[PDB]
């Protein structure tokens, strides 16, 4: 996959944002920016030019679900990989993520491989 494809890191804890961050660097994405919550992270996809969308389940305001539901009833974005994350893996959850159209979902934390070995899943789902 395009190694500058834009990545957009949602989550509302600023140190878990540089985690993930941090972890892409590692695999050599170092095209990312962030955001705080649902809403935020729909407010930078408006700009456009993103690629890529790891989110966190929990958050305030517009939680991962949502967001991910907007993304997918988005016109211009439908399509876009989205990612989600989240400390404890629960059966409804993860069909309901699944339902809603995530790409992915994975348990954090978690080390450069396992977002690598995500990262790779989805890019060949996908066919990127």
């Amino acid at each position: 996959a395009d190694k500058e494809l834009k990545f957009l890191v949602v989550d509302d804890f600023s140190t878990m944002r540089r985690i993930v961050r941090n972890l892409l660097k590692e695999l050599g994405f170092n095209n990312v920016e962030e955001a705080e919550d649902g809403v935020d992270a729909l407010n930078k996809l408006q700009a456009g030019g993103y690629g890529f969308v790891i989110s966190d389940w929990n958050m305030p305001n517009m939680d991962g679900l949502e967001l991910l539901k907007t993304i997918r009833a988005d016109g211009a974005m439908s399509a876009l990989p989205v990612l989600m994350v989240t400390a404890e893996a629960k059966k409804e959850n993860v069909i309901a993520a699944a339902q809603a159209g995530a790409s992915g979902y994975v348990v954090k934390p978690f080390t450069a491989a396992t977002l690598e070995e995500k990262l790779n899943k989805i890019f060949e789902k996908l066919g990127m």
